[PDB]
């Protein structure tokens, strides 16, 4: 181009090398310069297998798309495929390279423009200004093709970090991964069902198991011991994803129970409803509210008081997922602003009750507590991140018409739920409302509550607060009215929030009640943590726990 030799030599290389193959020699005799004759090769080389027709090798030449592996492509794109900037092929902050020019020499790698000098599978890629990730494919089109070699992200990380390849080696907690291949890390990994296709990498944070939670690594301590790590993972509302029982947990460790969660001795065993089944679809009386009420006697009999020992004291709630786990609220054990750090030998549980003021010798039972697991994630500084924890009882407890598991799910369930028409519900002993607030007037409910709240749009939920919502709570409840507090604090604190499955008649445990501006201000919904991600985390504890065993 420019020149009128150059526009030539360029009409030349048309006739004699795209229009037909030539030879290195007459190329050179057109190009009549060493230097742009060996860059045409080496283009005309990563070339090689899209010779024809001619309209497929032009576009090859050219070079903005990328052909096969794209060792082929010039183009200017600048960014990883999840967003991060390209260092610099010339300079060695942050990282330093292995590959440059003079390795090299035909690649083209100038500025910060993604190349693929080794011939990798994912095709062109750069080193990162990112300190934790040394090099990342970029998103680049293909030749020929309304495609791209590997899909974008929004500066943020896909999968749950299943493609992560960086040397981040800390958990949240600043914690330092140990090594993978360390002899007690390999102990662990044993016959876990590690995907083969993840690289166990120095102690990097990796995502071998499926862990909705995202990646991960071992920690020193207990054996076993592991925690989650910062990364920006990209925001995946469930609410929006697009017939049977399978079980996810192994009994001997979990115990029993999976296989007939979520059915109800005294109902759906009995094939009957309970009194507001049939108040469950959204469209009931066009929407509008219905207020809670009491329960009928084992309508929740997962249901799962935590308390104090000495003196006496309702805490929380909880629910019961198999005869010895049970799942809360981390700030209902930890929560430093009020002082608040329960051991086991603190506390303990009751399950299978109906009055809150009785103790009822016909149905009840008493358990102790094993151990106590924090969510590793759990952050109270920021806004109750995570604000879970696990329950192990001491012995398992026995099933009856009154205490019964309820079912955990996967993300495809917990997408399919929140997206058939029906409401979810709470119950308890308006534990949240008597733990956070004065609780003037209307006392404790004595008898078990129950109330059906809708599930709120994600973008309605944000707009009535002004605080960050993560992707790992959601809202539900009426339309609020302004001038009215409304029932946005319903339920126990750390107790379940609820659903029935349409497709095989279970309940599901989607929510954990946390605290929520509903319990303080007008116009609010209740809010709740997501439990669908938890199942990777739960089996690692219940490993964790095997050890505990000496
Ligand atoms: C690219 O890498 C080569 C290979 O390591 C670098 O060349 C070496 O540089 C050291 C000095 O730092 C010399 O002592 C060696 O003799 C060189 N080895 C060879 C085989 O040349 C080179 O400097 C690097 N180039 C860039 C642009 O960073
Ligand atoms: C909650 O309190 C318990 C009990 O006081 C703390 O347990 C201590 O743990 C540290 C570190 O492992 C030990 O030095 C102590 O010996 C433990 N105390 C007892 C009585 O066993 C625990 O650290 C507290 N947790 C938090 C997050 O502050
Ligand atoms: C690529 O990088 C340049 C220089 O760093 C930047 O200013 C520009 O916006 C980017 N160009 C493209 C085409 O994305
Ligand atoms: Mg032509
Ligand atoms: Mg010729
Ligand atoms: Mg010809
Ligand atoms: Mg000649
Ligand atoms: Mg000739
Ligand atoms: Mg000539």
């Amino acid at each position: 181009a420019n020149t009128f030799l150059e526009e030539v030599r360029k009409g030349n290389l048309e006739r004699e090398c795209v229009e037909e193959t030539c030879s290195y020699e007459e190329a050179f005799e057109a190009l009549e310069s060493s230097t742009a004759t060996d860059v045409f090769w080496a283009k005309y080389t990563a070339c090689e297998t899209a010779r024809t027709p001619r309209d497929k090798l032009a576009a090859c030449l050219e070079g903005n798309c990328a052909e096969g592996l794209g060792t082929n492509y010039r183009g200017h794109v600048n960014i990883t495929r999840s967003g991060i900037e390209c260092q610099l092929w010339r300079s060695r902050y942050p990282h330093k390279p292995e590959i440059n020019s003079t390795t090299h020499p035909g690649a083209d790698l100038q500025e910060n423009f993604c190349r693929n000098p080794d011939s990798s599978t994912m095709g062109p890629w750069c080193y990162t200004t990112d300190p934790t990730v040394r090099r990342q494919e970029c998103s680049i089109p293909v030749c020929g093709q309304d495609q791209v070699t590997v899909a974008m992200t929004e500066q943020c990380v896909p999968d749950r970090g299943q493609q992560y390849q960086g040397r981040l080696a800390v958990t949240t907690h600043g914690l330092p991964c140990l090594a993978w291949a360390s002899a007690q890390a390999k102990a662990l990994s044993k016959h876990q069902d590690f995907n083969s296709a993840v690289q166990l990498v120095e102690n990097f944070c990796r995502n071998p198991d499926g862990d909705e939670e995202g990646v991960w690594c071992y920690v020193a301590g207990k054996p076993g011991d592991f925690g989650y790590c910062d990364l920006n993972y990209c925001e995946e509302a469930v609410e929006e994803e697009t017939s049977e029982y399978q079980t996810f947990f192994n009994p001997r460790t979990f115990g029993s129970g999976e296989a007939d969660c979520g059915l109800r001795p005294l109902f759906e065993k009995k094939s009957l409803e309970d009194k507001t089944e049939r108040e469950l679809l959204e469209s009931y009386i066009d929407g509008r509210i219905v207020e809670g009420s009491d329960a009928e006697i084992g309508m929740s009999p997962w249901q799962v008081m935590l308390f104090r020992k000495s003196p006496q004291e309702l805490l929380c709630g909880a629910s019961l997922i198999s005869d010895r786990w049970v799942l809360t609220a981390a700030h209902c054990l930890l929560y430093p602003p009020w002082d608040k750090n329960f051991t086991e030998n603190d506390l303990l549980v009751r399950i299978g009750k109906h009055s809150r003021t009785r103790y009822e010798r016909n149905i009840e039972k008493i358990s102790m507590l094993e151990k106590i697991y924090i969510h590793p994630r759990y952050n109270w500084r920021e806004n109750l991140d995570r604000d879970i924890a696990l329950m192990k009882l001491k012995k398992p407890v026995a099933f009856s018409d009154y205490i019964h598991p309820v079912c955990l799910p996967d993300r495809e369930t917990a997408a399919s739920l929140l997206q058939a028409g029906y409401k979810g519900r709470v119950t308890g002993w308006g534990n949240l409302k008597e733990t956070w607030t004065a609780n003037v007037g209307k006392g404790q409910p004595s008898v078990l509550q129950v109330v059906n709240l809708p599930i709120v749009e994600r973008p309605v939920c944000k707009d009535s607060t002004r605080i960050r919502i993560t992707d790992n709570m959601f809202c539900a409840g009426y339309k609020p009215d302004e001038g009215k507090r409304g029932d946005a604090c319903e339920g126990d604190s750390g107790g379940p929030f609820v659903m029935k499955s349409p497709f095989n008649n279970r309940w599901y445990q989607m929510g954990i009640v946390s605290w929520g501006e509903g319990c303080d201000r007008d116009g609010k919904y209740g809010f709740y943590t997501h439990v669908f991600r938890l199942k990777k985390w739960i089996q690692k504890v219940i490993d964790q726990f095997g050890e505990y065993l000496e």
